[PDB]
């Protein structure tokens, strides 16, 4: 009864159109009169290694830039960099052109990428930002300008913009000013992404699920402090739980009638003994991709 | 570098309508000049124990079904009753009408599910039809006529409609021309699926996908043939193998150069042997959810 649910994607696939500069094509995302797009469309493969980009964007002429919107040709009539974003001005206002905010997101918490190849829509999925500021998404070459994305009410927030893949496999990108998450840069070179923990407040919410889904086996009669869990969570690589975090599972705590204090000393119990061969809503790893408000949202059954 | 992905949904969001008949709302599906939903809308809650439903329709005028398109409140001027689907003739025409085609699709075929509640989209996630003609979702009081679809090229395939929740907590529903998958009846009785085996060609698929993912443990040095692997298929409740299933697999057995025969050697000891607390695509389940198409799609990045 509890699944990774992605956001009904129609409102940005209306949005998703194509960017080849040469041999290199990514996707853009068209909103009012501009096509955002990672600013390295304008690369050659030999200058990827080390890019001047402000060079490389002088010697670029508007007509270097083929953008299309399924069968439309859109005439580019400018172009400007924000940091690592590309910001291709066109003739024509994207007439399918959702109410939209562009947001920094925190680590930990959650969005749906709409993976695009060529200006088309493959396929959504849920993603987590993880504490190291990586995703762990699933992007093959051309995925880049693909975005990540929450609704509330009738809103489309912009969190992400795919750029690249990092030798472990996982996923770096900016926010639509073009900040990359995390110490990134769009270059190719070797980069390390931290030691990565796990999002202890997701794994939290997901217990919680599992209570309201009632699968409660791994509920003992013990509570904790944060002081004394957070021992426990430095050594399994678990993020130190604040009261913010507390606050932020009261609802969930209220709904269920367990303390997040008491949900704790149930996560420390997992943490040392392993699950025994148990599964937990139908897992055998402890989940942490679920905010408490994505539990909320799919327990309470929240529209757009 | 692999992800449970749904399809785009925006060309369903704009089909999506309320229904609502006495105290009972649900989701209806606005094609041309019809609504298609579940006709259990016109029962009672009295009445849903042993419905009538030919004397219940015959009771019911037009002015009964309150149908609602986000703000549009949308005039029935027809009903009829087809399989376990109610028709709802309305006056306009959906302007948003995709191209589309309805399929009775295969137990082990995969599809997107855009779970629904007062005709507004709440989510989008990928389904399997279990082999015991269930499907594990996410469904919640007023889920009913949200719909299951995959696309091809631009074409939407519908093939689910959603009408309930067994004593098991997993859920069943009919095509769009209102036959059940499976043995389920839409009143309120006690129902039993069969015993549910795993989807054995998917897991096959998901196997080769955590190969092309540089991910390979798992594989020896061993072959084995169709009878012998159908033994031991047996004895873990895994569907028996079909050369059908081994056709299917050539793709991503030409791709990885493993031969069907030797993935399913690998397969073989992982069920007598367990996974020895490792993990395959960061599960430590063997997962049947990836149909090889599914797979292919992914790796390939195909679009619609
Ligand atoms: C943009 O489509 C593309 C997406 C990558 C390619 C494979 N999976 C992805 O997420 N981004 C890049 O190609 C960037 C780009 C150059 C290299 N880089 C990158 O991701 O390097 C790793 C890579 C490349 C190709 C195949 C596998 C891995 C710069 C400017 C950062
Ligand atoms: C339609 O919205 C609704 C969806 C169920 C309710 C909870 N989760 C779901 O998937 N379908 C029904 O209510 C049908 C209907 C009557 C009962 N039934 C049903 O699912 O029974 C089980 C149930 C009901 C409510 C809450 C939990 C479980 C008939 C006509 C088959
Ligand atoms: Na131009
Ligand atoms: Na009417």
């Amino acid at each position: 009864g509890f699944r990774k649910m992605a956001f009904p994607s129609g409102k940005v696939e209306g949005c998703m159109v194509q960017v080849t500069c040469g041999t290199t094509t990514l996707n853009g995302l068209w909103l009012d009169d501009v096509v955002y797009c990672p600013r390295h469309v304008i690369c050659t493969s030999e200058d990827m290694l080390n890019p001047n980009y402000e060079d490389l964007l002088i010697r670029k002429s508007n007509h270097n830039f083929l953008v299309q919107a399924g069968n439309v040709q859109l005439r580019v009539i400018g172009h400007s960099m924000q940091n690592c974003v590309l910001k291709l001005k066109v003739d024509t206002a994207n007439p399918k052109t959702p109410k939209y905010k562009f947001v920094r997101i925190q680590p930990g918490q959650t969005f749906s990428v709409l993976a695009c190849y060529n200006g088309s829509p493959s396929g959504v999925y849920q993603c987590a930002m993880r504490p190291n500021f990586t995703i762990k998404g699933s992007f093959l070459n051309g995925s880049c300008g693909s975005v990540g994305f929450n609704i509330d009410y009738d809103c489309v927030s912009f969190c992400y913009m795919h750029h690249m893949e990092l030798p472990t496999g996982v996923h770096a990108g900016t926010d639509l000013e073009g900040n990359f998450y995390g110490p990134f840069v769009d270059r190719q070179t070797a980069q390390a992404a931290g030691t990565d923990t796990t999002i202890t407040v997701n794994v939290l919410a997901w217990l919680y699920a599992a209570v309201i889904n009632g699968d409660r086996w791994f509920l003992n009669r013990f509570t904790t402090t944060l002081n004394d869990f957070n021992l426990v969570a430095m050594k399994y690589n678990y993020e130190p739980l604040t009261q913010d975090h507390v606050d932020i599972l009261g609802p969930l705590s209220a709904q269920t009638g367990i303390a997040v204090l008491d949900m704790c000393a149930s996560l420390k119990e997992l943490l040392q003994n392993g699950m025994n061969g148990r599964t937990i809503l139908g897992s055998a790893l402890l989940e942490d991709e679920f905010t408490p408000f994505d539990v909320v949202r799919q327990c309470s059954g929240v529209t757009f």
